[PDB]
């Protein structure tokens, strides 16, 4: 693209290469995404108007030469590297709470417009020096489906995937995003992924092992989902105090609601913003290494 000067490759999404680049007329540095169906162009252009302080701004959509490029605001780090970087000591809780609170704000906005992310994970949560956290690639899954490999044949992570998706539900809701964000929340607290599955059954069975094999008591209609099998092992549910120590009562309460099996029982973003866990939320600034 002639108006852009590629500074460096900085990623490789499900969708393709991500470059840091600098607008040749506007001086602007941006994230340049290389990704043509009529539908997909009409879906992306909706995304241009879906603006929020906790959503990485889509600056431009360039359709030229049957190539598609998306230009986003550039942020210098993602939550994955920040988490690796804070492995030895952990993210201080007040910072974890701030990030969760901002991310729920993002989702509450998106969801109010009936837009899902579908593929939340630490690598798509982008952090700045100001104590801000933003959701990247929002709305991209519906525009281009969610691949098993990346264009680089990289394996797409299952770790944050909701059970109803794993169980073959076609028509899933905004609750899928709540699940993922609860998995990330647990991960920030404990410094280990909650459910690090390396296939779909392994991901489903890691879920069942911590939370209990769902049944018709806790999840009405589960046994009639497309990929449910009566032969599932029946595992007992673990208590959360074992799952996420040393998270406090409020956090653990909030966490369990974000991880309800039944997508209709699972906490909404808007209702999670009201949880008393956030009573004393503040906005710390992280110490970063640019
Ligand atoms: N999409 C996107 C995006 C915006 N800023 N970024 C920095 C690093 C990696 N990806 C991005």
């Amino acid at each position: 693209m002639e108006n852009f000067q590629k500074v460096e490759k900085i990623g490789e999404g499900t969708y393709g290469v991500v470059y840091k680049a600098r607008n040749k007329l506007t001086g602007e540095v941006v994230a340049l995404k290389k990704i043509v169906p009529s539908t997909a162009i009409r879906e992306i252009s909706l995304l241009k108007e879906l603006n929020h302080p906790n959503i990485v701004k889509l600056l431009d959509v360039i359709h030229t030469e049957n190539k598609l490029y998306l230009v986003f605001e550039f942020l210098h780090q993602d939550l994955k590297k920040f988490m690796d970087a804070s492995a030895l000591t952990g993210i201080p809780l007040p910072l974890i709470k701030s990030y969760l609170f901002q991310l729920l704000q993002g989702l509450a906005f998106c969801h109010s417009h009936r837009v899902l992310h579908r593929d939340l994970k630490p690598q798509n949560l982008l952090i700045n020096t100001e104590g801000a956290i933003k959701l990247a690639d929002f709305g991209l899954a519906r525009a281009f489906g969610v691949p098993v490999r990346t264009y680089t044949h990289e394996v797409v992570t299952l770790w944050y995937r909701a059970p109803e998706i794993l169980l073959g539900c076609k028509y899933y809701s905004t609750a899928v995003d709540i699940w993922s964000l609860g998995c990330i929340f647990a991960e920030m607290v404990t410094r280990r992924a909650l459910f690090p599955g390396d296939s779909e059954i392994d991901q489903l069975f890691r879920i069942f092992r911590t939370l209990g094999t769902p049944d018709e008591v806790v999840w009405p209609g589960v046994t009639s989902m497309p990929d449910y099998k009566p032969s599932f092992p029946k595992w007992a549910r673990q208590d959360f105090s074992k799952v996420v120590p040393p998270l406090d009562e409020d956090g653990r309460s909030l966490l369990s609601q974000m991880l309800h099996y039944d997508p209709n029982k699972r906490i909404s973003a808007k209702a999670a913003l009201a949880h008393p866990f956030f009573q004393d939320v503040t906005k710390p600034v992280p110490h970063l290494r640019l």
